[PDB]
């Protein structure tokens, strides 16, 4: 009998999501994002995973986090460690 396939191949691919570090209470989710993410983005991108509300969110890597300017702005790379605070979750009531 026996079975099996597999393939991987292509071409081009630059540079794809970085690697960044959700740091919270003591956590570590390893989540792909583009560098291309405005420092406001990375609240809804933390809150996408931490679960929190943003105004009871912490952005703060080495340096506070402009939303004016993006992480590939705000100077981020690949392990750029992100630090969030918060403990217990809470949703809005209206939205």
């Amino acid at each position: 009998g026996s079975s099996g396939s597999s393939g991987d191949a292509g071409g081009g691919v630059g540079k794809e999501l970085v690697d960044l570090k959700i740091i919270w209470n003591k956590t570590k989710h390893d989540v792909k994002v583009p560098l291309d993410s405005t420092g406001s983005e990375l609240k809804q991108k933390i809150h996408s995973i931490t679960g929190l509300p943003p105004a009871m969110q912490k952005v703060m890597y080495k340096g506070l986090v402009p939303e004016d300017k993006t992480l590939r702005e705000i100077k981020v790379t690949s392990g750029a460690k992100i630090m969030v605070v918060g403990s217990t979750i809470s949703g809005p009531s209206s939205g």
